[PDB]
């Protein structure tokens, strides 16, 4: 119920374990060099072929909290996702796509969230030739968290901000957090209009220093 299955092993999935409890994580892989590394990392190892439905079942993908898929090829990545969806239609699947062409192929396979790090890396490479300021921000906010970080803060039922305009909310002046967007119902609205009214269940996506984030957390609370 709480457990997370990881199909494949890479520096990404390793970094994924940084923020996850390790005894809740089952890593599904065939290779024995991977087994040593998984155990060394304090996570659980399940021997099998992630492109095989039989082994996917054995990994208890059925009731999983989420399944993370990064395999050696976008081909294997796509086949693993297809196999999961034969087992559980509703299970949350997060997958890493290597080639841009295949991002949409991962979605049509049932990936709930796709991440394409080579596409991101490549853009930043070419764009950092003449001006490196976009890359500096990405490194600080999305990687190292030197100063600030992105944050998703949910809006509770008893929230003082319910129904309030984003202009009247003035989240930047109060909190200090730059508001990127607000999502709900698996739909992300970026840079909402001034007349936008907050609803409960809405999630606020923003960027800010640690203190600025606590103030945003504080600002959204019981009436
Ligand atoms: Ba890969
Ligand atoms: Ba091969
Ligand atoms: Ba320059
Ligand atoms: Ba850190």
């Amino acid at each position: 119920s709480r457990h997370v299955v990881i199909c494949g092993w890479s520096e990404s999935t390793l970094e994924c374990l940084r923020e996850l409890r390790g005894s809740e994580v089952f890593v599904l892989a065939e290779d024995e060099n991977v087994r040593k590394k998984v155990l060394r990392s304090g996570a659980n190892f399940v021997h099998g072929d992630p492109t095989r439905v039989s082994d996917l079942e054995k990994a208890n993908v059925r009731g999983a909290r989420a399944v993370i898929v990064d395999l050696e090829s976008d081909s294997e990545t796509i086949h693993c996702i297809l196999g999961i969806r034969k087992i559980d239609e509703s299970v949350r699947i997060i997958a890493e796509a290597e080639r841009y062409e295949n991002i949409e192929q991962l979605r049509m396979a049932g990936a709930d969230q796709v991440i394409s790090p080579f596409v991101i890396s490549g853009r930043l490479m070419s764009r950092s030739i003449d001006d490196g300021y976009e890359a500096m921000f990405v490194q600080d906010v999305l990687a190292e968290e030197s100063t600030r970080r992105m944050v998703e803060v949910p809006i509770p039922e008893g929230s003082k901000l319910e129904g309030v305009s984003v202009l009247d909310a003035d989240i930047h002046d109060v909190t200090g957090v730059i508001i990127i967007g607000v999502g709900r119902g698996d739909e992300l609205i970026i840079d909402p209009p001034r007349d936008y009214s907050f609803r409960a269940g809405d999630i606020i996506l923003g960027i800010g220093k640690p203190e600025e984030i606590e103030r945003l957390k504080n600002y959204i609370s019981a009436l």
